[PDB]
């Protein structure tokens, strides 16, 4: 015989959605009105290009 457990254990509190925007990458508070930056099929915004670059990290199980 034999046992298993199958189970998906998941429980964790957070901030239901944000307030304000910041960049996904230096994390900055960008001011109302600013223009943002979003790649495509995403839901990421930028400050500006530098970063909107920058946070591409690559081959990464993804
Ligand atoms: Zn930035």
């Amino acid at each position: 015989g034999s046992s298993g457990s199958s189970g998906q254990p998941t429980a964790q509190q957070q901030l239901t959605k944000p307030a304000k925007i910041t960049c996904a990458n230096c994390k900055k508070p960008l001011q109302k009105g600013q223009t943002a930056y979003q790649r495509k099929g995403s839901a990421h915004l930028f400050c500006s290009t530098t970063c909107l670059s920058s946070f591409s990290s690559g081959p990464s199980s993804g």
